[PDB]
């Protein structure tokens, strides 16, 4: 299934939270940010 992980690759392309337990995600390409619904997790980029 479309079931995400928690996959930190090295900066960015990735979701994750910071210490205060809040996500953030980027994507590599032009070191984006979204407002896209919070994910901690990662299936890559689907729609997880």
């Amino acid at each position: 299934g479309s079931k995400p992980k928690t996959i930190v690759l090295p900066p960015n392309w990735k979701t994750a939270r910071d210490p205060e337990g809040k996500i953030y995600y980027y994507h590599v390409i032009t070191r984006q940010t979204q407002w896209d619904p919070p994910t901690w997790e990662s299936p890559g980029d689907d729609a997880s």
